[PDB]
């Protein structure tokens, strides 16, 4: 019973974990895309040029 | 009961966390875009030139 309850509990906390991590990954990627498009996609290539 | 209440509670605090972080990411990206467009998109390339 304890391994079972701990199993479903950990399953919940873990799916919640990958969920929130996926969310922060989403806002991060979206923010970075909005910034890089705000700056100019070819301008950074000039910066590395 | 305690793992459950802690689970929904942490889920709330975490979704709130990624929410506020997404908000600060939004005001940050918007502010940076407004500044970089205020300055001139090609001017920075000249600065790196």
């Amino acid at each position: 019973k304890v391994r079972e309850m701990e199993l479903i509990y950990a399953r919940a906390q873990l799916e919640l974990e990958v969920s929130k991590a996926q969310q922060l990954a989403n806002v991060e990627a979206k923010k970075f895309k909005e910034m890089t498009e705000a700056l100019g996609p070819g301008t950074i290539r000039d910066l590395a040029v």
